[PDB]
């Protein structure tokens, strides 16, 4: 049993506001653990800064999943380099490659709240809400359970209601809404599932 010899895989970073960055990753292959993993360290620093990396400890014994961690308390509109390491009972393993990501210039809108209105054999009607302070528009996301996500871009000036048309009958669709801002796209709402009538 030794320290891991491989970096985490499938690293993905995305800034979710002026102060926060969402980091996703997967574990290294089983052949590079050398001892069951106890967790990870997520490293971050300002891109060119001479200061060293700051590491956040993320405990994750559960594996076979996509791990994610929300860095917070960051600086507005600045670029950071992000890495992730793995560790076990023995020492820490090697870090992943750097992903450089910039924080946003402002706060994103809150995730909307979606609710079902009605459903027919070929249509589904949906309401949503703001709980916002300035929103610039929305996007409605829908799919059939077995299919791929389709997108309906929308304007904030309209009524916050929409009716999907031309749908298959006796088919379960999933629906959710995202809000839009000058600074970017907010988190998604919860996914509404409903089946069309026969």
């Amino acid at each position: 049993a030794s320290e891991p010899s491989g970096p985490p895989t499938d690293l993905w970073v995305e800034s979710r506001g002026p102060f926060t960055i969402l980091v996703r990753w997967k574990a290294p292959p089983k052949e590079y653990w050398h001892g069951k993993l106890k967790g990870y360290y997520v490293g971050y620093k300002m891109e060119g800064s001479p200061q060293p990396y700051s590491f956040k400890t993320v405990e994750a014994m559960n594996v076979n999943i996509t791990h994610e961690y929300l860095l917070n308390s960051l600086k507005k509109s600045t670029k950071y380099s992000i890495v992730v390491k793995a560790y076990n009972a023995a020492g820490t393993g090697p870090a992943s490659q750097e992903l450089i990501v910039k924080t946003l210039d402002g706060v994103l809108p809150r995730p909307p709240s979606v609710s079902l209105l009605s459903a027919s054999d070929s249509t589904i009607s949906v309401k949503w809400g703001h709980t916002i302070s300035p929103v610039t528009g929305y996007t409605l996301h829908y799919r059939k359970k077995v299919g791929h996500w389709l997108h309906v871009p929308l304007l904030a000036s309209d009524q916050t209601r929409y009716t999907l048309t031309g749908l298959d009958s006796d088919t379960t669709y999933n629906v959710y809404v995202t809000a839009n801002n000058r600074y970017g796209r907010g988190d998604p709402s919860g996914i509404l599932s409903v089946r069309t009538g026969d």
